[PDB]
């Protein structure tokens, strides 16, 4: 049920929903110098000068990647049920991922996927990480929590995410399902929960103790679950809802549990949208697969590609535009907002006249879809610009 | 007359109906296992695992097919009006239409079924289905009911679909036009009519005795009716609306009437966005002529492409993509959700904590154009996944 | 000023107006049979079976043309400032606007129509339509009229046409207006006036005299006024508000003025939509440069495209798909709703349930972008049916 | 804050804003001949027949081409912080931006404009064009004004323009801000500010003393700060808000501060739509940089691509249609309206009976998204007139 009822025909009413690319951002009272702006964000007791976070996905993450993330100030998170804890040496597994043609990758992954995990390698991540001086943030399925939570305890992770397409409190088990208010209460670091998109569910996440909530179905650029199952809420909308709890929620308690942004973002602009809709990080993929340093070669794929009976992903061909560090804080070589993308925050910021990413989630907003169309008939034609 | 009256001008007034491709399921507050989710719907005294219904058309169902669906759970509708009944050996004529070019398809297929139908033919088809242990669903167009119906009750079939373009009670002849009434009490099994696209019309043909109603008006992939007549309202307000009847109809009678979304479906997502809409099956037909045993050998035509006047349908290539198993039940080799349908609903319902149908009829819904365009620029680009 | 008043900025406000593409036609409680279906409409004394009137343009109607459609039970207009009235023999010019290429077809109509006008040709024109047996239809630009509108008369045409892209009963001339209250009165036939899109102009076309009103600015298929100049109402819109004018103008004196809903329409299905908003007739140029016998060999071109200043029309390829007895009454060999557009018309009232033109102007309408979307995938990429 | 709040989400509300590409022009009650129609605007003591101004950028205006536009009854804007100032000579590296790749004018253009201004080009510039007998106008950005402001000054310009992507009359310095009030008083030409899209900083800036305040925030063709940064509103939206704060100034001082839509036009009829929304005059680059005599060479690039760190333009090619008197006055060569902009702007102004550009912002706007669709298939598939 909602407070907003459009009708679809009789008996059956929606609400609507907008998408990053529905939306603008207006100019405030104000402008300010760039260089101003704080865009500091925070998960239990670590601080990031930058609110980016690499997805815990195969193409965007492996060790090295989570120490230079670290190292710039922002985070990455290695999936503890992909690759890097399935084979010991991944790199010759990355290798076939990336040169099989478009027509037999879900195969291949499919198989590659079938692998065990050793749990071995879950404490080898986490310590490779951490010796190298990064921040070692591994995440897991709900049913992997399960199975592995004490063994990402024991090695001492700084940060655990669970994550799935779609979590709750509640879950009907055919078995007993995860307890995440024991999980959160239990494990020895902060517990990063997700996925949502809604009011109620984020609500009780942080009821639950979560140290942050992850938003976002499908939004995903290698993500294809809203094809396959027809879930999901376009991301200005659920980042609003849930926002909307976290606010309730430290009124409630006196507890601030950050909101992120998960997905659906190719530049600089997009994650602008995403903060101003209430974000105070966002969780990005793609954008990072294109760096130099990705262990995905220049591909990018969805970490339920390689389901063995329902495939919700697919790999895609990012390419490799720069390196991390030009992606992250630059200088750009590049005319689209995919590099410097912090930059481009706190350029974005200047313009609106917004200090610091709390006010940057005040900034007014229009309803624009002319926004991506107006004026741009030639860089469309041209693949330039917004329209590559 | 509605109770909404957008304006399009002075005196003229409309409602806005929304298609498929403008909503999206938001989650509950519950998940569970897709294994416990039940996707079972029955019309008459059969009931099916699979609420699916392969459509009357000739390139998607034929003896064999008919057979494949009933063994899988499902059903498949054999046309009586189509070249089954009108050719002992349908191949060869399915091999000409497969063949020939772009520019002669309507030509040739109004010569095609020109030739006339063998009543004999209507017999043998329902009876070599059920001997090979096959539930026989056939359908006859009103007029052809009024010639035909007597023939298909002497053969035995298992259900009768009365299905035209645009079916009412109450229809001016210029000749005796078919009593909807008399036809439901004179057959021995349920008699399935359609189709419709409003509550007042489907309202009566379940006062008629209908064992089902057909929903949809022209959303067919290879259909041009929408464009030829400009008539049609897009599936979900369609849905809804005759959903809305049956409710009504139930409370009046105490007799379950359950409603079928036809046509317009391409992925696992289609369907569940027509289940939440009020749908208690969906019936398609180019999802299934991409099935390797398809008698359609790759291509999908509507069956009224062949009038010899005003064809109201096309003939499309939509490939071969696998095995009928493999469409319905999985495993799914591909990214784009349009193999093991199935395990699409059931994982989606599982997403949603919908336990049953009749819960999934009761998922929230958003109106959300973005849910297929946020973050797929690369997936359009590259003709993967929701891009396809 | 208007009733409706959404809000574009502080001080500035808009009304929405709906396109042909926009909308849908719901079924009623009842359908009939096609050939039921009374589709004749009237201007001043002339009765006409086919509700359809070739536009004047060049690539159009000639004298042929002319004379074929009025024997097919419909109407053609030939354009007195065109090609037939300053060449004696207009095929060597229509070979060389047909011939040159796509760069260099404005200055070459630039010169070409600058040739003056010849008013015997006027007569001659007129003449050998009627010496033929055709019903002589003939337009003339408010400037025109004011020149030879006394030359039509004495020749004795059938009906007069007088089109401006914008018109109205009150012009500020540098020069004399043309006085069309005068106009009306001394032409001793029927005389049609436009364009215009608001109730407010339709309605003084009406009391200046008008035997039917011309709806629509810039919807046509070679036509950019649009682009060129921002004006224009969608045409369901413009229909309705002018259709409203003559409600009221039939209720303060008795008086019918059809209105003619003028360009836009490539099928059948665009026709029954712009009857549905109010229409008694249609307009339309494209469809009918697509006959065998149509004067532009294959070409449609707009007749303000030779401009010596400001062209605001463009040449098209619209090929040859069949004569024009095939276009209007069939049997239609092709999918998309193209040909037999008397017939599209009569079946689609058929499944609405109206029995005549002002019972098609009654039916419902939906607002539905998708009607053109759901299911089309396969025809937008392979250029059949409705994607063509 | 503002009076209109759309729900995005609990607690996250936003205001529609309508793009140029969706509204369209309605006409009124009377017609008047195109040359009646008075296209005058005046900025300061200079009038202009003309109501169109050439961006500040370097592929639009050089010295020859200010002569040119100013002789024509225009005006065009050199950058004084673009090549025109860095370079005696600005033909061999105009030449070499227009020689190199897509991939490689980003990083040729940041080391080319690194070189440094010359203050002596400033004056030089200025001085020429007026020795010509043209109007002498140039651009600063805020930085850039508070270190060149004297030597306009001192050079005598006719027109200084002070313009950043985003400007207010409050700036939060990291160093001094620069006093717009301080600025206009002392300065002893006017001095025209921008850019803004809201009410609130426009009319700061006429308190501050503009004689002109220009509206846009990334409309333009080769703009990327709205990827970029993902600020910005539609501009009829901006318009309308900004006339509304010229208004009021009005009320409440007696002066009257043009507005100037600056960027996104492409053709005559989108000049149109942004006079009636509210502008006095338009800003436009890319229609100007397709002159035979425009220093682009084809090329038309923004001047924020060549950011050392963060790109907001990109290089587009628009190609060479016609000299720039064709361009402004025609006559007309080509069917898009993006010739004789002028006539395109008095027929428009004639067909909706507006008598000069007062009344021309009195016209009646609908939202009408099928504007630039209805019809328009053919245009489209073969890349003529508005489908280009
Ligand atoms: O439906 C899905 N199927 C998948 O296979 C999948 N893999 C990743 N994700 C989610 O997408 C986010 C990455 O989004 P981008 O690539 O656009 O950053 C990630 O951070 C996840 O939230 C998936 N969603
Ligand atoms: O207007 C129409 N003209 C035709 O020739 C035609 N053939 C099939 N159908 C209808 O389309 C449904 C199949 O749709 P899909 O191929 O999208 O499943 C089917 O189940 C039918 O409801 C037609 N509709
Ligand atoms: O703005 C315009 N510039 C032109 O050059 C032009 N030529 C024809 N027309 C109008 O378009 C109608 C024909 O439209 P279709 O080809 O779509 O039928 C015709 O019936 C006219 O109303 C024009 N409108
Ligand atoms: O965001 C921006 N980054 C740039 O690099 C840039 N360069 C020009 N402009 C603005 O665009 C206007 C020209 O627009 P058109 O080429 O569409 O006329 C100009 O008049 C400016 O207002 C820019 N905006």
């Amino acid at each position: 049920g909602s407070h907003m009822n459009i009708t679809i025909g009789r008996g059956k009413t929606a609400r609507r929903a907008y998408g990053i690319d529905e939306i603008a951002l207006v100019p405030g009272v104000r402008t300010l110098d760039p260089a101003l702006a704080d865009t500091r964000w925070k998960v239990g007791a670590i601080e990031r000068e930058i609110p980016i976070i690499a997805s815990a996905m195969d193409g965007v993450v492996d060790s090295r990647m989570a120490v230079l993330l670290s190292e710039l100030g922002a985070l990455g998170v290695v999936n503890l049920e992909g690759i890097q804890t399935r084979y010991e040496d991944p790199n010759p597994i990355l290798d076939r991922i990336a040169s099989v043609g478009k027509t037999e990758f879900v195969g291949l992954m499919q198989e590659l996927y079938a692998e065990p995990i050793k749990p071995e390698l879950i404490t080898k991540r986490i310590q490779e990480i951490q010796a190298a001086g990064g921040i070692a943030a591994v995440s897991l399925t709900p049913v992997g929590a399960s199975k592995y939570a004490s063994t990402v305890a024991e090695a001492g992770a700084d940060l655990l995410f669970i994550q799935a397409t779609v979590v709750s409190t509640a879950h009907l088990s055919p078995v007993e399902s995860l307890d995440l208010v024991k999980l959160c209460q239990e494990m020895p670091m902060p517990v990063v929960l997700g996925n949502c998109v809604t009011y109620e569910v984020s609500l009780e996440l942080m009821r639950a103790g979560a140290a942050a909530v992850l938003v976002g179905i499908g939004p995903g650029a290698a993500c294809t679950s809203r094809g396959v199952l027809g879930v999901g809420v376009p991301q200005p909308t659920a980042i609003a809802d849930c926002a909307a709890a976290r606010d309730d929620y430290l009124q409630e308690t006196g507890r601030y549990v950050p909101v992120i942004a998960d997905g659906g973002i190719i530049t600089g602009g997009d994650i602008c949208k995403c903060i101003a809709c209430g974000a105070d990080a966002v969780m990005i993929g793609s954008p990072i697969a294109r760096a130099a340093e990705a262990p995905g070669r220049g591909f990018h794929w969805g970490m339920a590609t390689p389901s063995p009976v329902l495939p919700r992903g697919t790999r895609i061909n990012v390419g490799t535009t720069g390196t991390i560090r030009e992606i992250l804080v630059g200088p750009a070589k590049l005319d689209d907002g995919t590099h410097n993308l912090l930059g481009a925050i706190k350029t974005s910021m200047g313009t609106l006249g917004a200090k610091d990413m709390k006010e940057m989630q005040q900034v007014d907003v229009v309803i624009a879809p002319s926004l991506l169309t107006e004026g741009k008939v030639y860089q469309k034609a041209q693949q330039l610009g917004m329209g590559k």
